[PDB]
């Protein structure tokens, strides 16, 4: 029997990349496709949420640095107004050994304790000497580690870290992704600044970036899918698939309604996606996947921004007197992140967890803390007690004097969180994806196609357009298959506006000879 | 006062490129096209000429391997039938020291003599030891040959074969271009091969390879082109472009039309198409170019396929005893490339040049040469001379027994043959094509774009291919950019009918269901 809808192609989910793929589609209007998505609002894992107090907080503070020139063009189209953006500068520092260490560490050795920095050069020295003669390639992330920093980087940062953040230990991943992600320290540049003490701080595709003026990161994606005709869409209860059935093309949502196929672009999590599908091959496949949770803390503090804090954006914290990794002062991205000054709100307790001196409703300005924690089958947290744990952190890390004032708190764990670049991933991927393709199926998205290197708002925005070229025009999945060519170049041939729409326009117009 | 005609978009040149272009346009049926050539036939370089004998002569013995789906698609439409194409496996050797080495040279010690056997590996030793070492990259291309074949090698063949066929010296020639035309020898494969006396002549692209039946690989072009509709093309006269106006994008022909367009594709030379723009700086600058000229030669002879011919392809001559760089035998590629057993021709002449015993018309069978000589400002050849000097250089490498039946000969001189990949090449096209770019002009092709590591009927095909999938899809061009990109993958995502023309040949299946309903 026929579906209650029909359509040529079909996205599943509405974060980065459903929207993605939904614009290409818009903007070809060509095949006729339809949009779905569990959530009553568009955005995904890239949303915003907002506390009792009125404190915006993205899912760990986001970030937008394009690679590519379509992902700017579709943001312009849903902010116009130059006074929908503000353009920031990365002011990033690690803390270390209770000092701010620019990023990227690696090439700043020079703010360390000289007992520290002797340490680090010690093991750059042997490292470098070493690799003008290797021949052969890594295989695990700390290899790499090891002979790009030394052992002495590696002790001092690289290690602690990586497992903080991965949840997951170093020599359990591969080295295959952090093309543009890790810098790999040059001798004679780190040297140098050790000597003239100077800071090298530009490195890195985060140098200068653009955050929007009102609702976060999430206020981007409502806006992009505005500019989506309604009809295609179907977002909330009535947008949840609940069964995909990829033999005969058919989607079932939980409203029971049924939707056919012939092309299906999916950016749901590709291990509930197997589930769906009730495949027990691609189930056993997709548990090879290996994934950390994470909890976003957020905080509210009364009072201007503190000068120790000044224009910092955000901060990372290898050491262990913290539950949490990295850290963004969340109220320098916009004003309108926190409530106004005028707004009254009583004081909910101090950093040091001693009840405020004066519960009345003061004023501000307020400023705002947000903050990531990692948590996997190999490193747990305790749910209860990591909302205490991060402001005991923060208060450790000289982020909060004890006195300090909070108004607001915000805690939420996101059971997928950062896609793992373990060693059997490929492995498992190299199976999995051409599978789902044999059966029409594109599975992109970070937890779609499951790639860290790719993975971020841009990336995902972009597997979801080049999905879509692909299906429509025989485009190649550059960004899918080819994380360091897109990476490091600038993509600027696809445009919002290409050429098949400025002929079709001076088509319709047209005569002339 | 606005042009004749007007298009979207504008095809110079029905060569590969062009046609490649067409291919695509036509695909997609958007925006407005046209293609014009000053050739009749369309194929340019990649046609194919015949003797009034009937000897037909590619330029320069093409053989057909790709690395696209796209392309392969597109030759399917054109020849469907299966007895359309002849399939050949790639038996290729060097001429070197009165021996047959097998191709690749480098692969390939086992064959030589003895004496030179020793000076090739000792030169593979020293070079792998460096190999073992270096850390930065060959400047020149004869830097690159050095390290990694050592001087043994490239003394004995490399160098002068270069000079023969590029006619240029190896330290004037860049070496990024060389990614799957020259093989890298491994010295355990090396030696072992020397010991066991065991040949490897897998290597490269060429492998296997399939020749059309019919027409050379001209026959292949116009089985193409017949794909298009003709009345968007304009091949001879009628399409000679004389001039070509980037401010008021118009383009004039010899007849004195004229065509307007809002993106142009050139598949002409860069350096005609910048005097045809009179633009005195781009003509500066691609007069910075260089290139070769080609001379091809065709020889016909009387009698069955000698059996120190056997099923060879095409052959290397790096040693100074003959004129040619390189030799097909033509004839075991089609049964149709000479005329059949049963036509009578009289011999011209015996290959030593003495006048043949007799001079009526004898039967056949036919088998037939070609041969190609290098030409350029640094090595000159004289034309009227070239013939006989070739057929002479057959005698002295064995190909033809002074006693040979010469029943037909064939010579045609190409301007421009190859693009010669220099050490100034690079910083003349990096300013060149971003230029002609922000004019609306994408210049491509073995000319068009200049760049011998996709030169070659495919990756010239699809150079026009993603040209006009970046002008109408915003697609990257890739084999333009980042050949070694597309040479060391499997192109597979494009194809002669995407899901474009699927999803609109369904909705008109639709709107059938409707009408009648
Ligand atoms: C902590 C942290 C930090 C960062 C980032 C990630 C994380 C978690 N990101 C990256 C970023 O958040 C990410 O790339 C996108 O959110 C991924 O978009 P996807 O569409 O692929 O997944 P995403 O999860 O966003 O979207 C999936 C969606 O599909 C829906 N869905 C799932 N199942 C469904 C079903 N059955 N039916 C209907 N709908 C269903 C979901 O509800 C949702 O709408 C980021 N990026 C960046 O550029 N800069 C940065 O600094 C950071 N930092
Ligand atoms: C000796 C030799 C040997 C080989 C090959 C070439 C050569 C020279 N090739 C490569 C191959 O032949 C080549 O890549 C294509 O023929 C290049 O086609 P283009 O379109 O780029 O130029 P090409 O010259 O082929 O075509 C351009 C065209 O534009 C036309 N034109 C010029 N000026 C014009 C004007 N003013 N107005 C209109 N039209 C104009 C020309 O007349 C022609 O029709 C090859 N390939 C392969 O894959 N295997 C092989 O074995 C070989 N070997
Ligand atoms: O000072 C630093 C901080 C980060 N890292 C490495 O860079 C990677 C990516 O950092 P980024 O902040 O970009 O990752 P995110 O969490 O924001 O996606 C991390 O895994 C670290 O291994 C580093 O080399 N030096
Ligand atoms: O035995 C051989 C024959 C070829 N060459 C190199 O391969 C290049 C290209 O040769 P090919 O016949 O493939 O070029 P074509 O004329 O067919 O494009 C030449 O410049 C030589 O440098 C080589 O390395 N060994």
């Amino acid at each position: 029997t026929h579906p209650d809808i029909s359509v040529d192609v079909l996205v599943i989910g509405a974060g980065p990349t459903g929207l993605g793929a939904a614009k290409r589609l818009n903007q070809i209007d060509g095949p006729s496709w339809m949009i779905v998505d569990s959530n009553e609002t568009p955005g995904g894992l890239a949303s915003t949420d907002v506390t009792p107090e009125g404190f915006l907080y993205d899912v760990g503070g986001h970030v937008i640095f394009s690679h590519y020139k379509y992902f700017d063009d579709c943001l312009d189209e849903a902010l116009p107004k130059e006074d929908d953006w503000y353009t920031h500068q990365r002011i990033s520092y690690v803390r270390c050994q209770g000092q701010w260490v620019p990023y990227p560490f690696q090439n700043n050795i020079s703010m360390l304790p000289k007992e520290e920095q002797v340490k680090c050069i010690d093991g750059m020295i042997d490292a470098a000497l070493e690799a003008r003669v290797a021949n052969t390639k890594p295989k695990t992330f700390d290899e790499w580690i090891v002979r790009m920093m030394g052992t002495g980087i590696a002790d001092l940062f690289m290690r602690p870290y990586n497992f903080k953040v991965w949840a997951v230990p170093t020599t359990k991943m591969q080295c295959a992704w952090l093309g543009e992600k890790v810098a790999a320290p040059n001798l004679k540049a780190v040297t140098t600044n050790v000597i003239l003490g100077k800071t090298a701080g530009n490195w890195g595709p985060n140098a200068t970036f653009r955050f929007p003026a009102r609702g976060g990161t999430g206020g981007i994606w409502i806006a992009v899918a505005n500019t989506l005709p309604k009809e295609k869409t179907r977002f909330g209860e009535k947008g949840k698939v609940t069964k995909v059935n990829a033999n005969n093309k058919t989607v079932t949502l939980q409203d029971g309604t049924t939707i056919g196929y012939k092309k299906l672009v999916s950016t749901m999590a590709v291990d509930f996606l197997a589930e769906a599908m009730n495949d027990q091959e691609l189930v056993g496949l997709t548990k090879q996947l290996f994934y950390s949770s994470t909890h976003v803390i957020g905080v509210g503090v009364r009072g201007s921004r503190p000068e120790r804090i000044g224009d910092k954006c955000w901060l990372y914290f290898p050491e262990d007197n913290c539950p949490f990794y990295r850290a963004t002062i969340f109220s320098n991205y916009s004003p309108y992140n926190q409530p106004e000054a005028s707004k009254k709100l009583p004081t909910m307790q101090l950093a040091d967890g001693s009840r405020p001196q004066s519960t009345e409703a003061k004023e501000g300005p307020y400023w705002s803390i947000m903050l990531e924690v990692s948590e996997s089958s190999m490193k747990p947290v305790n749910q209860e007690t990591i909302l205490a744990d991060c402001i005991q952190g923060l208060v450790n890390t000289e982020m909060l004097k004890p006195t300090d004032e909070i108004v607001s708190t915000y805690h939420r764990r996101f059971d997928h969180g950062y896609p793992t670049p373990t060693l059997e991933r490929e492995g498992a991927l190299t199976q999995i994806l051409p599978k789902l393709q044999d059966k029409d199926i594109w599975s992109r998205g970070r937890f779609g196609s499951w790639r860290y290197e790719v993975g971020n708002q841009d990336h995902s925005f972009m597997l979801g357009v080049e999905a879509v070229d692909n299906i429509v025009n025989g485009a190649v999945e550059l960004t899918l298959n080819y994380p360091d060519f897109v990476n490091g170049r600038q993509n600027t041939e696809r445009r919002l506006v290409d050429g098949a729409q400025v002929f079709a326009k001076s088509k319709a117009q047209l005569e002339h000879h």
